């Protein structure tokens, strides 16, 4: 008799739900038992952690790693420090790590960690403290040719650090253990333009498709919302591959360029500038050069796009459910043919639900053609993946090299998207493949097909 | 945000009130901080187990080991093979195994695994090849230094001979990693034997105490319950020891002696041979000697305790929870003065309570005195840390020479229990001292004291 | 080389080779000169940095040491000191002087010594736990049950033991041997305690029997003993218990002596001990009950017991080392003390040894003194060490009387194996005593160098 | 208390000094508690080596390794066998290590190890046994992830090959566990030319920054002395990068250009033929093509630095203390703008401060700027790096691909300078950083700010 755990048993239905709507267990029902075995995770570590407060009181907190399926690669997943943690959330968390990983086409495999201990409130003595304690015991069952974590919500910089540092002191290896790192001691160039550079380029591999390799970025008009890193980044991609960037945004309003034009690399290093200064859109517009009315027009209130007149690619990179299925109309109305999820879950379920009824309804580029978040922000996966070829040669790439390998995966990203979906969703005549139900399957075919090849099930 | 476990979080609770009522806590409070971090597992692994059946089919099923506490040894504990498994009851059945490996006396931490998998209508290859898979992965966690588990329910010398096989293929090393192992291949002695012998054993210094010297087991009524090795070997040294033998059963009924006589060694030979066969007391009444029924009466349905009549000793040796607090009251009428179990948990809690109760009630002996588990059936751990020895020191021990030291190790452990009551939950003049509190602290403090001393808590 | 200079080091391998020439052995094996070169530099050395958290939250460095000198006759064995002093030289000096003596033990024991410099004086528990734990996270890689089994010595006792012992458990995750002076229910052994107290005085019943051909024994004999924690404490309820009586202890600030015939009894050690647990002085007992009755007990504060005891004809020092100077050493001589043997490490000092050694040298028979050595006479406790670690393999716990009967063989063949050593390669004048510290420094050599020379590493 | 260790204590001093000269622990105070603890050596090895010599006589002598620091990278640093040898000596050697490695960029840490074993008059047989001894020892401590080692005085090709083959026979793997290999077992092409290559490289990045990127050696004018493998490869890339090379030299002469022109690669190879064959430059004279006194002329008993006439680029790269105070005076008034050891050491102090003064007395371009050897000779530990990168892939890179990523090096290490500088030793507007300086502080606040990052120190 199984435990309850509800976040993991939703996760599982939905993956199931997804292979059935599709022709997959048609062709392949022997893929039911792929499934079965899948789900079961290959091994599960769960440990007590003991640390000292400042105080110098005994504190007790519980200590987690699934390493849910290495077909692909070696576990690959973040850490988590946050209460509400426990072996139910994680199941979940690095059951969708594996075909997310899957999908990138790097040798990752899936996994996910961490600890119930809470950083809210805590010293750094005390978070490093945690974290030589919480890693005394996980050094065992990593490495890098094992298990390979990462951050996530109250792992950041800092504790991944203390992780690396304690690891290096019991295992008595340098080794790319985590990812994440300081740029000193094995971090990645392009880390932090991975996800905008990396959203930028899968649009770029979606256009080039759609129009047989005749259109690109060039001469495009690219609405973007937010204006934090994701943003920025985005932005100054698109401008490099000669787009016109026409809109920028935070939470309060929107910042739009007047008729034809683009945001230039300056002032986007402008508005970075006031973001670090925790200062709003609202409040730059006052100065030049956003002062100047003939360029730039701030809306107050407002998300961009039903705002920006005629735009081709449309670029979510704000929040989540920053796209009403409202304004996924206005998008198709104004012309634009590609979109794409910067932000995490950007697009409301109305708003993906258009965009497929739109492609589907229209064939060839007339279309209006919608990727989902798992395969268009990847970017930070790929610099993951990254960061590891790089440690594997105790040497660091150039910019450009960590840029052009970034844009070959997001290639290999949209691929297995594009292929699953014409496979196993197959559209009619001229109409595009679906990359929401492409990239959902995608993941489990690889991971399912490389199981059954090692002889995991049969 | 912890899951609920509900057989596990029950025993915490009551052995916390056991420590709680008592003079513990006073003379040291601080043993309260102990008792939350020794209730939280150091290490827990769970895995999947994929199998191959008869059919050629691939079958699933999930492995677990529970590493809970390693103050005293490395960790020592049965798998167990059934469908019920899951984290919550071996975590239950993990705990209860710290205090009672700790009052052996012997260097044994406390653990236990097992799977899910039935071995219900399993070919012995299907158990085979299970076993083969279920070790392959457990391997890496194991050692003779570092965890040694043994048999338990659906985990038979068979299974540890196929696990033991696999190890030693992998592994490179032959050692100590399993109990209960073969007589040619490192098995002991008396391991058979030792739970049963171990009980009487135990049970002998509570008479002995209890009657201030007067009495032991010559000329005692003896009801058992259960006819497995436990009951079986108890039986026999009842029985060596000038006791009665009264009662037997299994899950269909109650083999009873009429009047004042008593079970033969050759009779309890027979039943042996028919529980090998599988077969159930109830087909041999139909043949001679069971089919006189100026001797005996089976009784379908039944637990043995009302149609055993008067009784001085009861040993309850089938099942868990085989003693409620009806029939703690009929044994009480029944003039029985000494209750210890034989089996794993075999008096309900209501059953205790009434026995405390009345021990606390009834000065001398007068009371019915109940020993706990953890105390009383520690004879079959006793002696695979003997097993263990042996290994270590390349030679089998004689017979006698394993008995004399389970001898040792039982009165150990009574006089621990009954000193340790005797310190801290002091009985009114001419009570008993509660052997249940006394071996829980005696347990308890052994553990925490350690792992103080090693920095565990502080 | 410009090798560094390790005083401590150099003058003790220069006094063992200096024993060594002083006999027929290299006139016999003249090869084993190679064996002594090879000895003298260890098989490995480790140092480390071991950083630590203050209870201020400071970061705190200290330098960490293991010395594994040889290892022909069993694993690295030998103590951890936490002391302020603490550095390579006087490691490897130790680390020296525990081959030889873990040798004449009879057990597979090799040598070796470690620690830090790290200064516990002042210190929490909690910082002391944290050090540990630090220390044991990079010692861990170089030991083990079959390889290196430290213990305590100065700075570390059953309290950092267990510390060690916990924080190696958990990142080896294995259940093992791995040090000795653990506690009762973690796999430490009965008469560990005792062990070194009880085993000089064991050594001494020896050389009693031997030079006054079984006549005497402890019995009636009147013993000055130096020192008031456990080893001082054992040595004197064995003697007791033997019938001879214990007319002094003392601690730093001075000697509490028996005046006239009489003893300490039991029942006073404990109140002894006790004080001693307080962290109390020997000072602020005098003025209360036994102690306080002055036809009994004489307090002299600032002293040491060698003057003030009178007539007395064993001394045992078990405080500190360098405790005997040469004077003290004619004192006992002039008050008619026939038998020294060191329950302190290094008790005696040089010139102390060397009276004594003159004086047993120039005296026939029984007037002679008789010094043993320490590696031969306080190898009690690493003997009971060796146990722990037989008792932790075969993974049962031996009884009292058990440990104690083999501690009893072992001294027995420790002295026994230097007695016929010296009458073999030292050979007394008639009449003269076997010189117990050429012999067991002989004995000790020779069991490692043979053992070193069949397993290749000299030839 | 602590062991004389005067050759270390001396490398600690001259740090800490140059570090109080500088606005370093102004601006960040804490990094003194970097400094005490980075000059406590992570681990240290001391070990007997036994061997056998050809009479077949025991012979003993002491085996070392320093493992100094590991924040960046694993242990990386030579082995020197020389009778001088002990720890205090390879201390400072490894010490010194740690800052130079982290100068690169690279992901190296610092140690340093040896013998006291003196092959002068050793057989190679007597080699041969004395590395096998010493390797069967340090095998446990070093690794490809862990530590490794290369040569120095004492340990060259031929005893880098018998290390690495009884390494590879203990420990049956093939890996990069020492740098300096043969071709054809795991060594790196440009591995001759990297120290000569790497002093031309460094100097390129600093004419760039000097000029704007308007000037290069293009054009350029080049003293060079000496003329072993450095200067031969120092002048052969100045010749491939259009410069001019106008003198070489020896201890008892030097061959200089007569008018402008250059030495050609031709001429180049035909002295390297004749330091083969261990003639001085005197005695080619009296032949073509350096008969030709149109274009060359000896100078006897001179170095070259007088003797050139107007020059850009000086490179001493032939021995220690080769350029004096007025050497450098005149080097200033024959228009030399960029200085760069590529001797150990060739710069006298007076020298280097001629130099320094110089700059600060100059802005910009009109300064001549000096580029201490730590920094511009690192083209051996760079070639290093990427001997250990091809041996993770068990691939050797083309000429051109190993040559172009030791440019890049060269970069980071100019960098890693002169943005140092600007921080911590900030020169007047217009004036060059001082390389020396900002070389001398740049690893070691590399390696701090890594150590902080990882919990070495807070
Ligand atoms: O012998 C063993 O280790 C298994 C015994 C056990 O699990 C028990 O005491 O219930
Ligand atoms: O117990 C041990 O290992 C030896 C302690 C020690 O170093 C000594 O004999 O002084």
């Amino acid at each position: 008799n199984l435990p309850h755990e509800p976040e993991f048993e939703q996760a599982y239905k939905e993956l199931a739900s997804t292979l059935e709507n599709s022709t997959l267990f048609q062709k392949n029902p022997e893929y039911r038992k792929a499934l079965a075995v899948v789900s079961v995770p290959e091994r599960v570590i769960q440990f007590r952690v003991v640390w000292e407060d400042d105080a110098g009181n005994v504190q007790v907190n519980r200590g987690f790693r699934v390493q849910f399926n290495s077909a692909l690669g070696p576990y690959k997943g973040g850490l988590r420090f946050h209460p509400s943690v426990n072996l139910s959330i994680l199941k979940f968390l690095g059951f969708e790590q594996i075909f997310k990983n899957a999908l990138t086409g790097l040798n990752m495999g899936g996994g996910k960690g961490g600890s119930d201990f809470d950083p809210k409130g805590k010293s750094d003595n005390e978070i490093r403290r945690f974290c030589v304690s919480f890693m005394t015991e996980l050094c065992k069952h990593i490495g890098a040719d094992t298990d390979v974590p990462a951050g996530d919500i109250g792992v950041t910089g800092r504790e991944v650090g203390f992780l690396f540092g304690q690891y290096r002191k019991i295992r008595n290896q340098w080794e790319g253990v985590l990812t994440g790192k300081g740029g000193s001691w094995g971090g990645s160039l392009i880390r932090p333009e991975a996800t905008g550079y990396g959203v930028v380029y899968y649009v770029e591999h979606m256009i080039a498709h759609a129009t047989n390799g005749q259109e690109s970025f060039k001469g495009k008009r690219v609405a973007i919302s937010g204006s934090g890193n994701v943003a920025q980044y985005a932005a100054l991609k698109v401008i490099e591959l000669g787009g016109s960037v026409v809109s920028l945004s935070d939470s309060q309003g929107s910042l739009i360029i007047n008729g034809e034009g683009s945001f230039t690399p300056e002032e986007i290093e402008l508005i970075a500038q006031t973001k670090v200064e925790r200062k709003q859109l609202a409040s730059i517009v006052g100065a030049a050069p956003f002062s100047d009315a003939n360029k730039f027009k701030y809306i107050a209130g407002a998300r961009p796009w039903v705002h920006v007149g005629k735009v081709d690619v449309a670029l979510p990179s704000a929040t989540q459910n920053e796209i009403s299925g409202e304004e996924a109309q206005v998008l198709i109305n104004a012309g634009c043919k590609f979109i794409a999820e910067g932000s995490n879950m950007g697009c409301t379920q109305e708003a993906i639900d258009t965009f497929e009824a739109h492609r589907t309804a229209n064939a060839g580029a007339a279309a209006i053609w919608y990727a989902p978040g798992k395969a268009a922000n990847a970017g930070g996966v790929a610099v993951s993946g990254l960061e590891m070829a790089q440690n594997s040669a105790r040497l660091s790439w150039t910019s450009e090299e960590v840029d052009a390998r970034l844009k070959d995966i997001m290639r290999d990203c949209f691929k297995n998207g594009l292929e699953t979906a014409q496979e196993y969703a197959t559209p009619a005549e001229g109409v595009l493949p679906s990359l929401v139900t492409g990239s959902n399957i995608a993941g489990f075919t690889k991971v399912a097909a490389a199981m059954k090849d090692q002889g995991d099930w049969w």
